[PDB]
């Protein structure tokens, strides 16, 4: 085929402009972002039923959910959990590859079966199905600053005005709110009740009836008499909206003309619907808006248009209120794709400086300059078709296959330089000549090299999807490069190649002469060695043989990880008091975090964005969450100020701290993923044995793993057991009274906790309406007593009549995995112990436990057990395929192995140096691991290539190999060199990011320097000894 386009430069030429407009409109079109969606998809399924308890939302709402969602597709488990808060979340997640829209969609359609088993206050509250796969953007925090809006007038005003226009732009998905809207509050007071011998429900009925939108009908409705003159609406009664109208809402009209009004017998205000959230940003009270985006659009230019927008915003905002970004991500994803590009441009660069160093020619530099951009733009176009984007994951694979490009254009335009210079033959000549004595090279090459990135992407689990964009990516680089390499270059090798060698090499003196002189003196010296050790082989088979088992030792050595961690530019901080306590007490405690990090870490942090009655372990008044941002990279030192220095500091100052569990913590990369030591169990309980026989088991499971050294920091996520009260009312004695049992109920439930009676309008906009006592009748168990309800006669009878409270204990949230009681017990493997082994440890463990209480595996330990040892067979079938087409391309079953007999080469300087640098054995290392086997194979193959046909046509065993290996060492210093010096800013980037391009950057490195130095002396050694037995 490259004799095809070697007479016929302009189809080549046409072929490439092509491929370069296509590749253009494909980086145009396509998308940009941090990461791509890597999770199997889970689906979350979220009801509120307020004022309810632990126990009662698990029988009446988590259950029955549970019950109806059968006949899902791929549902790898279910997970549910009600808390004493008052909200039920029952999580679906799906087997990777499974579509996000179909799972939600079958999750909704099972939910409607049991809407209406559900109380009503439950489907009056709203369910809502939605993805749990949701990545924010913005964290924007509202504050006042001259402190005239409080919080709740700031959440509101955001909710009314901000939240409309920002959910608009194109880009975004969801618009998360941290702040409860404005709503029309009621506040009972039982002296008042029992004054005017009213309840509760009188009131309820009161508001429900007298705030109501009635549509009467119309004034000339078909059918109408003959000569009707007009047909109109006919409207009633209209929503209430002002508090004063509520005040004015009348109960009951006296016969002497005295009416009660609800203002007589309660208090009425605008307040916040849900008063839990009380988010503060420095110190000041604030209202947050997490905006999310939305698949497939740019994540930067999605926060741009944002933050326009807002600014626009900005215009109208009442004096005092501002807008502060709390949480970015467009600053760590523009600086990495900054320099993915400086690395890339830098790379093609220093291609031309090492081409100009060893060709000494301006177009045979060229040459390869205008090769690899051609090969950049096909990769595009070939991401694009396949509905990828523009990712960390997918650059740094674009990074990583610069190597392969390069080493292609390197080989074929030093092929024919070589021919140009020695054999004095014509360019178009030289190109032919070049082309036929490495065309099968190529497609071999293209083949092994396939065979060695393909299988990667078959691995199941986010994993697999991670390492199926590299496989993808690297698999189209390296395709485009080959046919790139047998039609476009072999015509630019003979169009703009001027046949002057001996003319350019006569125009050579200074720096090039000397260069040339010790490039000449060194490949002596090579060729010497090699001749010297070919002539010796069994000092070199036993050095083989041990860096053999360094390599195995090296990679025993080497801790594994998924994805290092990165200085984002913000890290998390979250707080956990003890069980039974106040969100006053965690306010205080958030205060003393907030003065901690504006008095110590003052030089690093920018704007730290708590939030009380949130975070971890479940929402509750004990838990908060708190949003910590640090300046620029710049700024803050890189030695001190790093974030994970920070942490460190933090995690020291914040155990100090005895009144709750605060710790400080970077937020992964990905939520999926986590750390390799770690792993998850839910410890079930199948034979029904209650609540409290699950709790010993657990106390006693969690003794058993303490005691156990192969497992370390074994805790449960879930809450411990704390006091509750109990209400007994005396049927009976209630009965006898006079006093019914639904009017005691209904005055409970409306009372103590909050009773969304109906709708009100607010300045345009529906908001909800509240009934619930005051707040000194709600506080503690002798304020039951104060209520009274009314028997048949209408007298009002006391509470302490027919009640009575007793403590007692219960779970504030109950948890259940696959529709079975269980507690969710995290552990993580002891150092030097396998996963496998630790979950087979606590296998055993749970079996010590007494009988009905199982276990079950989640999320990445669940991974795992399905994943079980399956990169070995997949690179055992890799490694048989190239041994195939190696032996096909050979014509020979003996000469494969010494290519294949190169791989542990290139392998034991990566592994050398990312254990030296104290790196992990992360994917990134994995890739670069690849591709520096990859290159190693393909410096072999050529090496091997040129000495069987230098045998074949008769030039001695010994006299070909080192007529092949001398004629190799040019091309694969050249490339290794150019690799090394591209990749050497990537091991030495300082800022954001570090930790992938240093990963990568020290792999690669280390791995092409270990090959380059070993290969060009181990290779012949292979081809003579296995040429010499002819097996």
């Amino acid at each position: 085929m490259a004799n095809f386009f070697i007479d016929r430069p302009i189809f080549a030429w046409v072929l490439a402009i092509l491929l370069c407009l296509t590749g253009t409109l494909a980086i145009f079109s396509l998308p940009v972002e941090q990461y791509p969606d890597l999770a199997p998809p889970n689906v979350r399924v979220t009801a509120n039923y307020p004022g309810a308890s632990a126990q009662t939302l698990e029988n009446t709402v988590t259950q029955v959910i549970e019950q109806n969602m059968t006949g899902l597709d791929n549902l790898m488990y279910m997970s549910s959990q009600s808390s004493g808060t008052g909200q039920a979340s029952v999580t679906l997640s799906f087997k990777a590859g499974t579509d996000p829209d179909e799972a939600v969609q079958q999750v909704q359609n099972q939910l409607q079966s049991a809407m209406r088993k559900l109380p009503q206050a439950v489907q009056n509250q709203g369910v809502t199905v939605r993805k749990t796969g949701d990545t924010n953007i913005l964290t924007i925090a509202f504050v006042s600053t001259d402190g005239s809006m409080d919080k709740q007038d700031i959440a509101d005003y955001v909710a009314s005005n901000i939240q409309d226009p920002l959910s608009r732009v194109n880009g975004v998905g969801d618009i998360d709110a941290y702040g409860s809207q404005y709503s029309m509050r009621i506040w009972l007071d039982p002296a008042k009740l029992n004054s005017f011998q009213m309840t509760a429900k009188d009131v309820t009925d009161a508001i429900e009836s007298q705030n109501a939108q009635i549509a009467v009908g119309q004034l000339g409705g078909t059918p109408s008499v003959d000569k009707q003159a007009l047909n109109a609406t006919i409207n009633a009664q209209s929503l209430l909206q002002t508090p004063e109208q509520f005040r004015d809402i009348t109960l009951r009209v006296n016969q002497d003309g005295s009416e009660v009004r609800l203002g007589d017998v309660a208090t009425v205000e605008m307040g916040a619907e849900k008063y839990d959230y009380l988010s503060r940003f420095n110190g000041k009270p604030a209202s947050g808006l997490g905006v999310k985006l939305a698949s497939g659009a740019n994540e930067m230019a999605t926060a741009e248009l944002v933050l326009n927008r807002l600014d626009e915003l900005a215009q109208y905002f009442p004096h005092g209120l501002e807008y502060k970004v709390a949480y970015e991500t467009t600053s760590f994803v523009k600086a990495s794709i900054e320099d993915v590009v400086k690395t890339l441009l830098e790379a093609i660069a220093l291609v031309f400086l090492v081409m100009y160093l060893f060709l000494q020619n301006f177009r045979a530099t060229l040459i390869p300059t205008i090769a690899v951009p051609v090969v950049l733009m096909g990769t595009f176009s070939v991401l694009y078709a396949f509905g990828y984007s523009v990712n960390t994951l997918t650059m740094f694979a674009m990074v990583l296959a610069i190597g392969l490009l390069v080493d292609d254009a390197i080989v074929v335009v030093e092929n024919v330089e070589r021919i140009m210079s020695e054999e004095g033959l014509t360019p178009r000549e030289a190109t032919r000549k070049s082309m036929g004595q490495i065309q099968g090279a190529l497609v071999g090459i293209a083949m092994v090299l396939s065979a060695v990135f393909v299988p990667m992407a078959f691995f199941g689990g986010t994993t697999g999807a991670i390492y199926r964009q590299f496989s993808i990516t690297i698999v189209a680089a390296m395709v485009l490069s080959v046919l790139v390499a047998m039609i476009l270059t072999p015509a630019l090798c003979a169009t703009l190649l001027k046949p002057l060698k001996k003319g350019e090499h006569h125009g050579q003196k200074g720096f090039f002469a000397w260069f040339n002189q010790m490039f000449n003196r060194n490949a002596e010296r090579y060729e010497k060695g090699v001749a010297k050790i070919l002539h010796r082989s069994l000092r070199w088979i036993v050095i083989y043989v041990l860096l053999l088992g360094g390599m195995v030792f090296l990679f025993l050595r080497l801790p594994t990880s998924f994805l290092p961690l990165e200085d984002r530019g913000m890290f998390t901080t979250s707080v956990q008091l003890p069980s039974g306590s106040t969100q006053q007490q965690t306010l205080k405690v958030v205060e003393q975090i907030e003065k901690y990090y504006f008095t110590h870490e003052k030089d690093n942090i920018m704007s730290v964005f708590a939030t009380v009655g949130s975070g971890p372990g479940g929402n509750g008044q004990n838990v908060a969450r708190m949003f910590i941002r640090l300046k620029d990279w710049s700024e803050r030192d890189s030695k001190t100020g790093t974030s994970f220095a920070i942490i460190e500091r933090a995690t020291k100052a914040f155990n100090q701290i005895k009144e709750a569990r605060v710790i400080a913590s970077s937020p992964p990369a990905i939520s999926g993923l986590g750390s390799s030591a770690g792993f998850d169990m839910e410890l079930q309980d199948h034979a029904g044995a209650g609540h409290d026989a699950l709790m010993a088991a657990r106390n006693q499971l969690l003794a058993l793993a303490a005691e156990n050294p192969e497992l370390t920091r074994v805790r449960h996520n879930g809450l411990d057991d704390s006091p509750q009260l109990q209400i007994d009312i005396d049927q009976r004695k209630a009965q006898a009274l006079g006093v019914a049992i639904d009017d005691i109920n209904d005055t409970l439930q409306t009372a103590w906790g909050s009773s969304y009676v109906n709708d009100f309008m607010d300045r345009g906009r529906v908001k909800k309406v509240y009934v619930q006592a005051a707040a000194p009748y709600r506080m503690l168990p002798d304020d039951i007593n104060l209520w009274y309800v009314r028997n048949k006669d209408g007298g009002m009878v006391p509470f302490s009549a027919f009640a009575t409270s007793r403590w007692e204990t219960g779970s504030p949230r109950l948890e259940r995995y696959n529709g079975y009681s269980a507690v969710e017990i995290v552990g993580e493997a002891a150092p030097g112990v396998s996963t496998g082994t630790a979950m087979d440890i606590m296998e055993s463990l749970v079996k010590q436990l007494p009988n009905g209480f199982g276990l079950e595996w989640t999320a990445m330990s669940y991974q795992e057990r399905l994943s079980g040892a399956q990169a070995p067979a997949l690179y055992a079938i890799s490694l048989l395929v190239v041994f195939l087409c190696l032996a096909a391309l050979y014509e020979s079953w003996s000469v494969p192995f010494s290519v294949m007999l190169v791989v542990p080469l290139g392998v034991i300087g990566a592994l050398l140096a990312t254990w030296m640098r104290g790196l992990e054995n992360d994917v990134y290392f994995q890739v670069g691991l690849l591709t520096v086997i990859g290159l190693s194979a393909k410096n072999a193959i050529l090496i091997v290539e040129f000495a069987n046909e230098m045998n074949q046509k008769g030039h001695d065993l010994f006299e070909a190999t080192l007529h092949a290996c001398r004629q190799r060492l040019r091309p694969i210093l050249m490339t290794s060199l150019a690799f090394i010096f591209g990749v050497l800013p990537m091991a030495t980037s300082t800022g954001a990011g570090s930790g992938g391009q240093h990963a990568v950057g020290t792999g690669v490195m280390g791995g092409m320097i270990s090959a380059t130095i070993l290969a060009i002396y181990f290779v012949p050694l292979f081809f003579v000894l296995v040429r010499r037995r002819f097996p």
